[PDB]
């Protein structure tokens, strides 16, 4: 009776076995964009992806990650709110069952079709799994979803998706390039997080960008026809697999622009 997205093991019974899910930095949460406030000390996110090299794409049960090269500083994360250099792990969506709902992060509660997370660790901890154990240990790029023009950079990943159809399916997945899902704005806001499932862990400085990227509806169907469920096993598509919004309690978030 593991964790998932359903009725009987989604996100309000996650605290049983992770308790930190009632903590005081989880995620995802609520951009009240009134209230967070400018920092004219933020500096510009430098997003360098030019080195990236992607390796697999891999259905995990509750999503699909397409895997990097992390072995080396390659594909990096600096600037910002962060202090020193984070490298690119993974990627991977959120998304719903229809265009209204998906996204993790809401904006004035407005919630998006999807949201893409690009998960970077914290290089003086040497690796991910001691990195996930400090409070600045990952950084998370979120990137909004809406429905509408198709993304071109993508699509690689759109098709390739019929070929990891169930849980523990993996493929080959090299030579993709992330700077395709970027938009052209890298304005943002941040706050102190947590990983958005379990262990939930308080590791993450929150990312989130303001400028979404479109994609066609035709594409984000194809998340949709993904499953939960392993080869063979009754069909369960996977769809909603979001966390809601939590508590914002003692924290801050900061916008980059004015
Ligand atoms: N949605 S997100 O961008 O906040 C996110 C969530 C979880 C993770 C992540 O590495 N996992 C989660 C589950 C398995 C696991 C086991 C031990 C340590 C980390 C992890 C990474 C990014
Ligand atoms: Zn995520």
């Amino acid at each position: 009776h593991h964790w998932g997205y359903g009725k009987h093991n989604g996100p309000e019974h996650w605290h049983k076995d992770f308790p930190i899910a009632k903590g005081e930095r989880q995620s995802p949460v609520d951009i009240d964009t009134h209230t967070a406030k400018y920092d004219p000390s933020l500096k510009p996110l430098s997003v360098s992806y030019d080195q990236a090299t992607s390796l697999r794409i891999l259905n995990n049960g509750h999503a699909f990650n397409v895997e990097f090269d992390d072995s080396q500083d390659k594909a990096v994360l600096k600037g910002g709110p962060l202090d020193g250099t984070y490298r690119l792990i993974q990627f991977h969506f959120h998304w719903g069952s229809l265009d209204g709902q998906g996204s993790e992060h809401t904006v004035d509660k407005k919630k998006y079709a999807a949201e893409l997370h690009l998960v970077h660790w914290n290089t003086k901890y040497g690796d991910f799994g001691k990195a996930v154990q400090q409070p600045d240990g990952l950084a998370v790029l979120g990137i909004f979803l809406k429905v509408g023009s198709a993304k071109p950079g993508l699509q690689k990943v759109v098709d390739v998706l019929d070929s990891i159809k169930t849980k523990g399916k993996s493929a080959d997945f090299t030579n993709f390039d992330p700077r395709g899902l970027l938009p052209e704005s890298l304005d943002y806001w941040t706050y102190p997080g947590s990983l958005t499932t379990p262990p939930l862990l308080e590791c993450v400085t929150w990312i989130v960008l303001k400028e979404p990227i479109s994609v066609s509806s035709e594409q984000v169907l194809k998340f949709r026809k993904l499953n939960f469920n392993g080869e063979g096993e009754p069909e369960e598509l996977m769809v909603d697999n979001w966390r809601p919004a939590q508590p914002l309690k003692n924290r801050q978030i900061k916008a980059s622009f004015k």
